[PDB]
């Protein structure tokens, strides 16, 4: 699926950067064209694979390339305000070429807690193809105000686009590490698996249609090295991928739609896996419909499975999200 990436923030950013990394290393074809969006000017510098023609500079009127820190409803007011500047990045990528925009995002902060949300509305106003949200949720050990970010911003944000993914840096937590050093493997973690699900086959129509029901998504994910052996070892990944850490955790049961995808080479994936994990997913989730595919890759050395779930409801981490922001408002 090619896909029109945007980075809000600073995460949102360094998520977008390792995306055309992992993109350029595998010629996935995935990112058709990078943007990254920032209030900060060392945080724009930083970044080694995004075109510098391709960072936007906003709020510079009211913060000076500074930051609006963790206030992000600043960051909203720099992204309305200055929305043509970014629109103007935006003009040099061939939409024609690409399935769906996409909208990276940490919800914990400023810049990109208040201007991804903004730029999704603008680009749902003026476009035509689909417009999906990647939103990273804080740790809980950050701070009570991140969290609070997080909720106003989810609010917003997942009305505006026609999904949200989402990936919970609280699930995702490493412990024994620096906070940049644990981002550096979260990072990997969150481009391994959205990766190799926007990279018979599964086409973009597949994932576009999972995700139309609008609302929330997770993703599983299971991966391992090396005609019923490989059944059965499609099987298992499947398995692994449902009951595994999840981007967003949640109860899979009640799920609107599921599609699972099989990455690795075509010698190691076979119809019957498929269709007996779809048939399996279906079983685990009740979802309404389950879809699934592969993505042949010869001279892979690894098999992924993927499971995105699309819709998903009752999500503890959501609820608690949704109190924080009305005791807020009261
Ligand atoms: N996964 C991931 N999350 C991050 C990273 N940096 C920051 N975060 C999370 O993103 C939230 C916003 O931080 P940041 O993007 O720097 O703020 P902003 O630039 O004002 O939007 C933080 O509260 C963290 O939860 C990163 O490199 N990777």
């Amino acid at each position: 699926m090619k896909l029109a990436m945007i980075g809000f923030g600073q995460a949102g950013g360094k998520v977008v950067d390792k995306f055309v990394e992992y993109d350029r290393e595998r010629n996935a074809g995935i990112v058709r064209a990078a943007v990254a969006v920032n209030s900060a000017k060392a945080d724009l510098l930083g970044l080694k694979n995004i075109p510098k023609d391709q960072r936007v500079l906003i709020g510079q009127s009211r913060v000076k390339g500074h930051g609006v820190g963790a206030d992000n409803e600043l960051g909203a007011e720099i992204a309305e305000e200055d929305i043509d500047e970014v629109q103007g990045a935006i003009d040099s990528i061939p939409v024609h070429e690409v399935d769906a925009f996409l909208v990276v995002s940490g919800l914990g902060g400023g810049t990109g807690s208040g201007g991804a949300p903004v730029l999704a509305k603008h680009l749902k106003r003026i476009y035509t193809e689909p417009v999906y949200g990647l939103g990273i949720l804080p740790g809980s050990d950050e701070g009570g105000i991140y969290t609070l970010n997080a909720a106003r911003s989810f609010q917003t944000f997942v009305r505006e686009v026609d999904n949200l993914l989402v990936f919970d840096n609280d699930a995702w937590r490493k412990t024994g590490e620096s906070v940049q050093g644990g981002y550096d493997e979260i990072n990997e973690e969150i481009v391994n698996r959205f990766g190799v699900l926007f990279g018979s086959v599964v086409d973009s129509s597949e994932i576009i249609n999972t995700l139309a029901g609008g609302g929330v998504s997770t993703v599983g994910y299971a991966s391992e090295g090396v005609t019923a052996h490989t059944t059965n070892r499609i099987t298992s990944l499947v398995r692994k991928a449902a009951l595994g850490r999840l981007t967003l955790p949640c109860e899979i049961e009640g799920a609107e739609r599921a599609l699972l995808v099989l990455a690795g080479p075509p010698e190691h994936l076979n119809r019957k896996g498929i269709e007996r994990g779809r048939k399996w997913i279906e079983e685990q989730t009740g979802s309404m419909e389950v879809r699934g595919g592969d993505y042949p890759i010869p001279g892979a050395e690894k098999v992924a499975g993927v499971i995105l779930l699309s819709g998903v409801t009752n999500v503890p981490r959501i609820k608690e999200l949704q109190q924080v922001a009305i005791e807020a408002q009261d």
